[PDB]
This record gives C-alpha cells, sequence and structure tokens, in this order.
C-alpha cells in the first residue's frame, strides 16, 4: 500500500508516534518518505544477505527474522513479513524499539541525511490532523 502523506501522518499519530522519544511527528513522516517513498512494500536486498521491509526499511540483519541473513538478530521479536502489512502497527511497534537505544532516528540513514536538522513540520502542514 503507497500511504497518502497526510493520511500516514494521522496514522503514525495514532500509533503515538508524535514526539515520542523526542521526534516530532514530522520526523517520523520524513523518514517514511526518504526510506520507502511511503509504500509498506517496499523492500531492498542488500548484498550482504540482508534485506529491508517496509515503509519504515527495516533491516534483518538485527531487528527483524527473515531466515535469509546470517548471523542476524531478532530484535524486534517478529518475522521480516509482518513489516510488509498495510496495517503500519509492526513497523511502527519495531520503530519504537529501535528509536529507544542510544542513536535514536540515526539509525534510519535516509533520516541522517534528508531530514535531519531540517524544518520536519513542512511534512505534516496542511493535513488536518
Ligand atoms: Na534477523
Amino acid at each position: 500500500k503507497v500511504f497518502g502523506r497526510c493520511e500516514l501522518a494521522a496514522a503514525m499519530k495514532r500509533h503515538g508516534l508524535d514526539n515520542y522519544r523526542g521526534y516530532s511527528l514530522g520526523n517520523w513522516v520524513c523518514a517514511a518518505k526518504f526510506e520507502s517513498n511511503f509504500n509498506t512494500q517496499a523492500t531492498n536486498r542488500n548484498t550482504d544477505g540482508s534485506t529491508d521491509y517496509g515503509i519504515l526499511q527495516i533491516n534483518s540483519r538485527w531487528w527483524c527474522n527473515d531466515g535469509r541473513t546470517p548471523g542476524s538478530r531478532n530484535l524486534c521479536n517478529i518475522p521480516c513479513s509482518a513489516l510488509l502489512s498495510s496495517d503500519i502497527t509492526a513497523s511502527v511497534n519495531c520503530a519504537k524499539k529501535i528509536v529507544s537505544d542510544g542513536n535514536g532516528m540515526n539509525a534510519w540513514v535516509a533520516w541522517r541525511n534528508r531530514c535531519k536538522g531540517t524544518d520536519v513540520q513542512a511534512w505534516i502542514r496542511g493535513c488536518r490532523l
């Protein structure tokens, strides 16, 4: 499923992400924009055998199990296929676990490079939240 920007903003707010661990809602929408272009089916297969899954491109080396990544952990304790759903709930719950560590949203390189330090509120501007 390909969310609209404002549709995803509303859904992330309803899933409790506004100011979660200090990151305002627009951070999360911006991260989804540059990780997956709001596509819950997005995948990115890396040549180390790991894969990034879903709207927030959550990687199978650390966070989810896909059974195809050697030496991997499953720290969100979920199958990676749960990250491909039209319901963003599993991606959001794993995202909350990832962002609660020392590096915060720096775990998302796209967020680090295209969002951090910018006026991220622009990503929720005009959305009737
Ligand atoms: Na894994």
